[PDB]
């Protein structure tokens, strides 16, 4: 039943796993926790082995690690990253002290794409219908991303592409929305719209959007090329100190986006414009923009997949730490790799 495990010392800690995992070699350190290159010879596939740092060392920690092996066991999507195995060399729950994580290695992120390379049309339809595709599945879920950007997206050779999170694939503000700058605390799903809109104005003119040097610099550029806050809007802004600042600014016209984008499709200017607007309400949601006459050479209505509920009423229990290590155990010993 049990695989036969190996030992290693690598960054800097013993990494023990399985003997199919060979020749683990490291490739990023930090918050994540810590993660190698690895070939995987039952499926000879390269792959990524994540080991979890500190995984229970605090109740918050505990909780953490839940949390990230729940997501991650729930999404079965092309377009979106998932588990291949999970694994500990603990034999028991009183032993049970790591946690290792095994995902697909895209070779590299949209960060590397944009920039070594100007993108054919045709390319800038595929890479956003996808993005769009994994995040109509992940919004069926009730899950929001709320940190889409370029480095969370892994990219292949072919350009095929998964939404990433956990480190598993420069400036963050640079992708997102207003409300989630101006502390809205109620996100609408679109609030990810938004970032899918700025990643897809760089794909077009290989430049940032909004290349904003700090959060008021950054609402000011958005601003100038939206516009100011209209009446319908405003009234839907309870805060009052909100109100008063906005009323206070000097009034701008949306730009038309035809004259920003010079020489893009026009139906990807259209699409931007139904993207980058304001008022969360009214942007598009995912399922709409893949039927956008824009992808029209990718969009298949049959295979647009939606997931599963996703239960997420244990982010409001507070529990003990052997408590959430039990829970994680449990999901641990129920995995069941994909075929
Ligand atoms: C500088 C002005 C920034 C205004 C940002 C407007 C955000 C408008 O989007 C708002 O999002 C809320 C939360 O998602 C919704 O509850 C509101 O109904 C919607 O209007």
């Amino acid at each position: 039943e049990r695989p036969t495990f190996y030992r290693q010392e690598l960054n800097k800690t013993i990494w023990e796993v399985p003997e199919r995992y060979q020749n683990l070699s490291p490739v990023g350190s930090g918050a994540y926790g810590s993660v190698c290159a690895a070939f995987d010879t039952k499926t000879g596939l390269r792959v990524a082995v994540k080991k979890l740092s500190r995984p229970f060392q605090s109740i918050i920690h505990a909780k953490r690690t839940y949390r990230e092996l729940r997501l991650l066991k729930h999404m079965k999507h092309e377009n979106v990253i998932g588990l291949l195995d999970v694994f500990t060399p603990a034999r028991s729950l009183e032993e049970f002290n790591d946690v290792y994580l095994v995902t697909h290695l895209m070779g590299a992120d949209l960060n590397n794409i944009v920039k070594c390379q100007k993108l054919t049309d045709d390319h800038v339809q595929f890479l956003i219908y996808q993005i769009l595709r994994g995040l109509k599945y992940i919004h069926s879920a009730d899950i929001i991303h709320r940190d889409l950007k370029p480095s969370n997206l892994a990219v292949n050779e072919d350009c095929e592409l998964k939404i990433c999170d956990f480190g598993l694939a420069v400036a963050t503000r640079w992708y997102r929305a207003p409300e989630i700058m101006l502390n809205w605390m109620h996100y609408n799903q679109t609030v990810d719209i938004w970032s899918v809109g700025c990643i897809m104005a760089e794909l077009l003119t290989g430049r940032t959007l909004f290349p904003g040097t700090d959060h008021i610099d950054q609402l000011k550029l958005i601003l100038r090329l939206v516009g100011t806050p209209g009446a319908e809007l405003l009234k839907k802004i309870s805060s009052e100190s909100a109100r008063n600042y906005i009323q206070s600014l000097t009034q701008m016209p949306k730009m038309n986006f035809a004259n920003v984008f010079i020489g893009a499709n026009p139906l990807a200017v259209d699409l931007l414009e139904k993207m980058l607007v304001l008022d969360s309400d009214k942007r598009i949601t995912a399922a709409q923009a893949l039927a956008h006459a824009y992808f029209a050479q990718y969009h298949d209505p049959d295979d647009e997949p939606v997931a599963d509920p996703y239960d997420q009423s244990f982010e409001s229990r507070d529990l003990l730490i052997d408590e959430w290590k039990s829970l994680t155990y449990d999901e641990v010993i129920s995995f069941v790799p994909p075929p």
